[PDB]
């Protein structure tokens, strides 16, 4: 290369550079609350087709039985990427979701 | 970087920029009123739960004893993410459901 | 940004199009109908109440006087929500219960 | 169902003038066909057509 061209790159490289660029942003706790949420969401509704289904309180497992994401193991259910989880405490009448350590409570009547 | 090499950059930065992007806009005013509204439905139907618990018309707290998604504290419930409210005036027959300055009001007899 | 950035750029843009996306979709006949249906149950049961309170045959105004969620003007009830009307033919021993061109009719005598 | 300026209304990087939207530097256009419910969008004989139903 000539020494023209190796000056003009110098000063092109000094203007390239001295851009603005993103950082990079750990959004996980935004998106695992709306993960939670929306599987909140889920829960209500799998629930309230369950009372139909009972004919009356459901079980735990007639809840989980109306959720589609995931696969269940006795009073828990899982997305299907490990991550977020259901469960019941059934004798306290309470579903837990949680994803990352954002939680939700639902006090449903469930036996 | 060869002179090439940053002609070429010049060129596709020009290209990748100059695309649409979509603007960000505060959807919250139509969100908000599906929450009053869907809150609404909830109120309408614990009321009518209520009325059969009650054998005849019921109390502030017989109807909010029957919403699963918050707490109450006397003759007002609030939702666990506290901007969704509903009260009772009793002396009025009225519950106004309100969120982030979307409202209604429902005329169901109460005591 | 260096060329092999924008290389990258260019691949992944390709792979995030390119996906599924839903349409949107006009459900609000659907949705109509089944609030026509709700307020058809609606009327037959302020209709039934009514005919407790007139102790015979019940008026038109004895009827909407039972509705919750509208008001009404002379042998008409209108939703909060102007879109669902329900309106007396006392003459014809008739409602009728219409939304966005839904409609529905309950042959109930009434004066 | 939006109108072709509602969808329009929400793009920034450039302008409209009816029933089409162009990048800044124009080289880039949008173009709804309201009757056809279809968006077209193309630049330098590149192109692409999404079929979303508008008014
Ligand atoms: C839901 O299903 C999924 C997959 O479908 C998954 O498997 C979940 O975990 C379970 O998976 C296996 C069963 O399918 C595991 O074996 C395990 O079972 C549980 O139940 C066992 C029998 O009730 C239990 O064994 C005990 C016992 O028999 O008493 C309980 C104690 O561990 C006990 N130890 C002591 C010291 N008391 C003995 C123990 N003995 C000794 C001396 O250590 C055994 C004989 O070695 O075992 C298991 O311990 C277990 O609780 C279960 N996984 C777990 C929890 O490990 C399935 N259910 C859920 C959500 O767990
Ligand atoms: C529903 O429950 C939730 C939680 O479960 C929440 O706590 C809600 O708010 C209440 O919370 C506390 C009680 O649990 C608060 O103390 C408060 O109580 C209300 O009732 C008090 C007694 O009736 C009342 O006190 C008064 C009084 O005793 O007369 C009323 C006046 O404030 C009065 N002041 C004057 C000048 N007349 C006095 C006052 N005196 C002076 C000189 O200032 C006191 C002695 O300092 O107090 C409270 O004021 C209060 O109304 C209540 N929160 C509020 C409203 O602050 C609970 N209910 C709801 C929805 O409020
Ligand atoms: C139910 O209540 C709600 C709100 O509570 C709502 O107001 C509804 O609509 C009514 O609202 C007003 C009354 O509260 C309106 O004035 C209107 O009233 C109706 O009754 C009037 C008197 O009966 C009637 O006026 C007439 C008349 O007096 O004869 C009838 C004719 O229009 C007549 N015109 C002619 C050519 N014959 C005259 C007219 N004269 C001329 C030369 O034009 C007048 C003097 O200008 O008026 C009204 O016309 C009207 O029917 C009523 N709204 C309507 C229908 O416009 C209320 N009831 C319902 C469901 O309508
Ligand atoms: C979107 O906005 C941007 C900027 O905001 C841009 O301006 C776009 O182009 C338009 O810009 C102007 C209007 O703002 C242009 O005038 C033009 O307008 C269009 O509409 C005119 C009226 O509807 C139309 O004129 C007609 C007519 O009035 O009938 C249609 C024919 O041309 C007609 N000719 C004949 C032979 N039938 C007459 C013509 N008469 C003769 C004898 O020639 C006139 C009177 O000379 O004119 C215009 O022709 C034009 O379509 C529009 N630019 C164009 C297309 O030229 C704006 N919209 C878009 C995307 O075009
Ligand atoms: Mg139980
Ligand atoms: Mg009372
Ligand atoms: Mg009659
Ligand atoms: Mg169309």
């Amino acid at each position: 290369f000539t020494l023209i061209e190796l000056a003009i790159v110098i000063v092109i490289i000094g203007i390239l550079v001295a851009i603005a660029v993103p950082r990079f942003v750990d959004l996980t706790d935004q998106a695992n609350q709306a993960n939670v949420d929306a599987t909140a969401a889920a829960v209500r509704s799998a629930y309230a087709i369950a009372t139909v289904q009972a004919k009356g309180i459901p079980t735990c497992d007639q809840v989980f039985a109306n959720l589609e994401g995931g696969s269940t193991s006795g009073s828990t259910w899982t997305s299907s990427d490990n991550s977020t989880t259901v469960s019941c405490n059934a004798s306290a009448d309470t579903f837990t979701i949680s994803r990352g350590g954002k939680t939700r409570t639902l006090n449903l009547t469930v036996n």
